[PDB]
């Protein structure tokens, strides 16, 4: 745990200012409940001169009304005086912590986004995202108002007891021996609860990487019908955070019990040894304010440990010195770089896997102004050799340098600034097109974009957009093509008009005209560019200055109800507030009926029977005190805590099964869902927890002392009923002004989970354009839209809290006066009466500071709200509905007729303009086509992650509408455009082919030997448990590739759908890729779709798609004798 008082780290001297100040109002605050003590205790005087004068009749010198209209008076005092220091407490504490937090979250973003890029490798994004969204808030929970409310109820405990001591001594001495038993059990529990939070927040964090890796690969999740296993798997994780949730409820349950046990146990004691009615009365009062408000500091012990565990988390990454440091200036910029590049006998190895040496003392040399070619086997370290050249690592032994310099010694963000990069398999940033293009060179103007798309060969398909330029790609830049997103990524690289160009296969999507087309122009620029490209095109390799070859390392030349909603959703938590509410009404009774008896014992001596019966009431509400306190703290504890599992539970169950059109909305980005899967069951828990007993102890306390106040005199009780109606409005407005708040913060709150996740999961894109601070900027730049909003928070809930504590003792001044007139005009014996009814209505006024669990109501409303708005939704394309056509034999028979299709989010363009195909059983069709034609649509129509809009796709002569989608989607095994694995080991990835059922590892290593995968694996330690990384990124592309291979492979599909299933392999290794498929595809329906036609000559029909319409189909002896477009394609390739 971290130091509690090191929690202020980022406080300024406007914080300090504004602490100090809160904290005098807090102690004022405090110490204006031992005045009403001092008050009642003066009264009570009086009235015993006056009944002893009476009874007996210094005569005439007292007047009760008088008396009594002072002591209004002053009671009125303390309610202007109350009202203006809780206003103040609460405002500045809250404020102080809201500014302390802002600077904590801008510091933690700030310095993860330093790290080099092998620390990532080890951290995950969602478990980042989890801290960043949750810890920090508890951090916040731990310094903004508990910290006030903790003040003041010291205060006034101390200044109960010191009232004690100060007047009415020789009972204080017990409480100050055993004051360091109080002292050493709060803390030792305080070091409880924080080893409990830490559990629970590693297990929190555990389950967000789950639910982030499922939200980015839902299109993966759904192909292989994962999505209960994933359900499962977020349980497992969720059951382990809520285990602990539990623990600590219990011991801090504990802690509230033995406080008012330890009190009452020693009062008794002190009475029992030892042996004015001003100052027993004074003291019997104070033994119960110094208890409940002990009692009532329980909740803020817990913030503070759980802070101090969630900070500890937090403050780790920040101080954390990074190995390479992006951002500092300790580097040397050289002026007229030629560009040259050379490795010295250069070794490297992972840091996740130290034990594989990827380069074995490579020597290399890169001339200026050439194009060289980085040609080997999948694995052979290609693109390991562009990340060293970024310096993303650093060798073990050995030497990068440019134009001589190692690069050890130059500055960093200038070396960067140098390189443009073209990654394998490129990732977008969820904007428009122009912006991507301009995240190269923010001074772009337009004219350069368009330059760098015309360079780019992107002009032409962004020109025939519904919105030119203006689209939005998407997360990731999903909502477009392969060939797209990879035109778009190099005119990125070219807008920088970089020394150095480094294409890791930047031609891998693009058709045989198009890829001529770019290379064209990559061949015009030579004269002034250091080009490097890793390339498998024959055409590429040749024409290339310099040709290099990789081997094994050595490289050699050549929602309209939410709250009833939600009470009808926590039914099957009926029993643990059912024995919660009990204990919680019996605490809330023992307060004003202690105020009824003490009255009833003092009366108006005896070592028998007086001092016997004053000792077992303390002995009563101590043991009694001790058991239903903590069965109210532990039971509302458990009921929280179960109610925010099944709330997460549901939640990410319900995401699931909605339809692939809802994931792509771009307000339902996998950011934006996390920080509502994180976020939305925290909020609901804090109203659900220990809360609905707080409330349900002030209201029976409340209940119960107007109840014993009518049963005297009902006259005097109306005036005190008549200024609760106060409370209610008070209370309803509070919420009424904060929900509105609670609207508009949440999309800035899930809005800011976008930009964490795209930038944390894109790191190495995001280094390779050296845009860190763009992201640092966006991400600020949306953080200070709750801050204006904060400080109006902070007013509304301070003035509503501190109007109540004015309105409860206005009260008691006008009930005061009331009484004044009352006893001296139309009364007798009347002194009594008010006697007791003051002593319970006073004892009644701490407890009505339930106003406190109001701020975060107005958040719960609206989570819970939102929680209910998505799971009533009904999807189109319904996963989890078991109804739909099922026929026993399944023989894989498709038929496009004249279909018709739009995408939801582009729909002024329609991709499928018509398309009619049918392939037989036992056939194979090849689509191919230009980039972008809408090849990969067709694909998506089957598996049914859309419908065709006007048409129909037959399956068995059955329509594709009509067939249950779990059943379809068995039948068919799918190799995505560019695949995506899990963060698990490689078997766990294969055996992800065939869910529901447990494969055995003889067909998991029949499955790897035929997709050419079993050597690898088996030249790896932790053979078959490697793990893989975060989407598949701790492996070469090929090797990625080959796993989704074996993965559709090995669940032995039906249907075998093909989409460019070699674009990462080179020619040696596909040409025995193809032979082994080959005898995946003899027995069975399968769609290959290639821009590689040497994979496609073997198959049954070939079918040329233009612009969503099949223009050619045949065989390729056929199409190849028409001279037809097929032709065009195969002979400039
Ligand atoms: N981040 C990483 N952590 C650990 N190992 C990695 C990481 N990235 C790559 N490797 C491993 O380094 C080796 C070299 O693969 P590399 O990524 O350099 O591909 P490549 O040889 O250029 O081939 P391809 O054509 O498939 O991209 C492989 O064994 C790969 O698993
Ligand atoms: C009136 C009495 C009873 C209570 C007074 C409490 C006040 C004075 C206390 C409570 C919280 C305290 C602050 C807590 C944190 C910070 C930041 C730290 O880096 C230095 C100490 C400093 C600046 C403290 C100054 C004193 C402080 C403001
Ligand atoms: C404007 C605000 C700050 C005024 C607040 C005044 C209050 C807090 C002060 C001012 C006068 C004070 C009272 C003056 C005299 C008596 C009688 C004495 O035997 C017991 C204390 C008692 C009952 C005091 C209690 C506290 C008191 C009521
Ligand atoms: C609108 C809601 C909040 C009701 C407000 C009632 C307030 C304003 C009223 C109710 C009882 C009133 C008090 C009753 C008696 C006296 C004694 C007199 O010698 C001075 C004024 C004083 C102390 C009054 C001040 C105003 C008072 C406190
Ligand atoms: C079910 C439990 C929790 C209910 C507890 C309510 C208790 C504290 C209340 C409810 C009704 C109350 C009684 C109402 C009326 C009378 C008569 C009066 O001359 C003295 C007080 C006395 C005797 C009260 C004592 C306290 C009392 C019994
Ligand atoms: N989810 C999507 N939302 C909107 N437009 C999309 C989406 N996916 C693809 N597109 C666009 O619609 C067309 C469909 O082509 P696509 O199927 O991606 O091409 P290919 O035939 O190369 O696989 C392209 O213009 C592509 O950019
Ligand atoms: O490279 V494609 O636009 O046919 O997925
Ligand atoms: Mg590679
Ligand atoms: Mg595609």
């Amino acid at each position: 745990r971290v130091g509690f008082f090191q929690l202020f780290r980022f406080s300024s001297s406007t914080d300090i200012w504004l602490m100090f100040v809160g904290s005098l109002c807090a102690f004022l605050h405090g110490i204006a409940q031992p005045g009403v003590l001092l008050i009642f205790g003066t009264m009570t005087d009086v009235f015993i001169d006056y009944d002893v004068e009476l009874q007996e009749l210094r005569c005439g010198l007292l007047n009760i009304e008088s008396e009594m209209i002072k002591f209004a008076s002053y009671y009125a005092g303390i309610a202007v005086a109350v009202l203006i220091t809780g206003y103040i407490q609460i405002c500045f504490w809250v404020i102080a912590a809201a500014r302390q937090i802002q600077k904590m979250r801008k510091f933690y973003f700030r310095r993860i986004m330093r790290m080099e890029i092998g620390w990532f490798d080890c951290n995950s994004v969602g478990e980042l995202n989890t801290r960043f969204s949750d810890d920090i808030n508890k951090i916040n929970d731990a310094i903004a108002d508990q910290m006030a409310l903790f003040i003041q109820r010291m205060t006034s405990t101390i200044c109960g007891f010191l009232l004690g001591f100060f007047r009415g001594w020789k009972l204080t001495l017990v409480i100050i021996s055993v004051s360091p038993l109080i002292g050493i059990g709060a803390a030792t529990i305080g070091l409880s609860v924080s080893k409990f939070t830490d559990y629970e927040l590693k297990a929190y964090a555990k389950a967000g990487v789950v639910a982030d890796e499922v939200i980015s690969s839902m299109r993966t999740v759904a192909a292989f019908g994962g999505e209960k296993r994933e359900v499962e798997r977020y349980e497992k994780n969720l059951v382990f955070a809520q285990r602990w949730g539990i623990r600590k409820g219990i011991v801090m349950g504990f802690f509230t019990g033995f406080v008012w046990c330890l009190i009452f146990l020693c009062y008794a004691l002190a009475f029992w040894y030892g042996s004015t009615p001003g100052t027993l009365v004074q003291i019997f009062l104070s033994v119960i304010v110094g208890a409940l408000n002990l009692g009532n500091a329980s909740p803020c012990l817990e913030a503070f440990a759980t802070g101090r565990a969630a900070a500890t988390s937090i403050f780790e990454t920040i101080d954390r010195k990074p190995i390479i440091d992006c951002m500092s200036e300790d580097g040397y910029k050289l002026d007229r770089i030629k560009g040259e590049i050379e490795f010295h006998n250069v070794t490297f190895h992972y840091p996740s896997r130290p034990e594989v040496k990827i380069l074995n003392d490579l020597n290399m040399v890169i001339k200026p102004g050439e194009m060289t070619a980085l040609v080997g086997p999948s694995g052979a370290g290609k693109s390991t050799a562009l990340q060293l050249i970024q310096r993303f690592y650093d060798p073990c032994e050995g030497m990068v340098t440019v134009d001589g310099h190692d690069i050890r010694s130059l500055n960093i963000q200038w070396l960067r600034d140098q390189i443009g990069i073209v990654e394998q398999e490129p990732v977008l940033f969820s904007t428009t097109i122009a912006e991507n293009i301009r995240y190269g060179r923010e001074d772009a103007t337009m004219e350069d974009i368009v330059q760098a798309a015309k360079e780019a060969n992107a002009y032409n398909f962004i020109m025939d957009l519904p919105q030119q330029f203006d689209t939005l790609v998407g997360e990731g830049g999903g909502q477009m093509s392969g060939g797209q997103k990879q035109r778009v990524a190099i005119a990125r690289a070219l807008i920088r008009n970089p020394k150095i160009l480094l294409l890791d296969m930047a031609t891998s999507a693009l058709d045989n005209e198009s890829e001529a087309m770019v290379q064209e122009v990559l061949s015009k620029i030579q004269h002034g560019h250091t080009i490097i490209s890793v390339a498998h095109r024959l055409s590429t390799v040749r024409a290339a200055d310099t040709i290099i070859g990789f081997e094994h390392g050595t490289a050699v030349e050549r929602e309209p109800a939410p709250v009833r909603r939600i009470l009808k959703f926590s039914a099957p938590e009926w029993p643990y507030m059912l024995v919660g509410s009990v204990g919680a009404a019996v605490n809330g009774t023992v307060t004003p009926l202690y105020a009824f008896l003490f009255s009833q014992i003092l009366g108006t001596e005896e070592q028998r029977s007086q001092i016997n019966g004053v000792c077992l009431l303390f002995v009563a509400m101590g043991c009694v005190s001790l058991f239903t306190q903590f069965l109210q703290g532990y039971a509302f504890a458990k009921s929280g805590e179960l109610l925010t599992k099944r709330l997460r539970k549901f939640g990410f169950r319900a995401m699931l099964g909605q339809d692939i059109a809802w994931f792509d909305d771009l307000r339902n980005s996998p950011g934006a869902l996390t920080t509502r899967l994180a976020t939305d069951a925290s909020q609901v828990q804090g109203a659900a927890g220990s809360q609905i007993g707080m409330i349900v102890n002030s209201f029976t306390n409340v209940t119960v002392a107007m109840i014993i106040a009518f049963s005297f005199s009902w006259k005097l009780s109306l005036v005190i009923l008549c200024f609760f109606p106060f409370l209610a409005l008070s209370g309803a407005t509070q919420t009424r002004m904060l929900t509105g708040f609670a609207s508009r913060d949440k999309q800035a709150l899930e809005m800011v989970g976008q930009i964490t996740n795209e930038a944390l999961s894109n790191i190495r894109t995001v280094a390779g354009i050296g845009k860190e601070r763009r992201f640092i900027e966006a991400l600020e730049t949306e953080l200070e839209k709750p801050f204006k909003t904060a400080i109006q928070k902070a007013n509304i809930y301070g003035f509503c809290f501190a109007f109540a504590q004015c309105i409860m003792f206005i009260a008691n001044s006008a009930s005061y006066r009331y009484g004044g007139y009352l006893i001296s005009n139309e009364g007798l014996h009347f002194s009594y009466v008010f006697r007791v009814i003051s002593a319970v209505v006073l004892s009644a006024t701490a407890l009505g500071r339930a106003f406190s669990y109001t701020p975060s109501y107005a958040k719960a409303k609206i989570s819970a709200a939102r929680f209910f708005q998505l799971l009533d939704r009904q999807p189109p394309i319904s996963v989890y509905n078991t109804a739909g056509e099922k026929w026993d034999n399944f023989q894989g028979k498709i038929d496009f007729v004249d279909c018709k299709f739009t995408y939801p989010s582009r729909p002024d363009s329609q991709v499928l303009n018509g398309l009619s195909v049918s392939i037989s059983p036992g056939q194979t069709l090849a689509f191919v086509g230009s980039s972008g034609c809408g090849k990969s649509t067709s694909i998506q129509l089957l598996e049914r992650f859309y419908d065709p809009d006007q048409g129909k796709v037959m399956i068995d002569g059955h329509d594709s509408k009509k067939v249950n989608v779990q059943f379809l989607r068995s039948n068919i095994g799918i190799v995505s455009q560019e695949p995506v694995l899990f963060a698990c080991s490689i078997m766990d990835n294969i055996k992800y082919g065939d869910n529901t059922k447990e494969i055995p590892m003889e067909r998991v290593i029949a499955a790897a030997k035929q997709a050419q995968l079993h050597d690898f694996v088996m030249s790896l330690p932790e053979k078959y448990e490697t793990n893989v990384g975060s989407q598949g990124s701790q492996l070469s592309r090929g090797e990625k590739q080959r796993i989704a291979i074996a993965r559709a492979i090995v669940r032995d599909p039906k249907i075998l759908l093909l989409d460019e299933a070699t674009s990462a392999l080179d020619t040696e290794s596909e040409k025995t890729v193809q032979v082994a498929l080959d005898k995946a595809r003899e027995g069975r329906t399968c769609i290959v779709i290639a821009h590689r036609l040497s994979t496609i000559q073997n198959a049954d029909i070939i079918a040329v798609m233009a612009q969503g319409v099949v223009i050619e189909k045949g065989t390729h002896e056929e199409l190849m004798a028409q001279k037809g477009a097929y032709y065009k394609l195969v002979t400039t390739g």
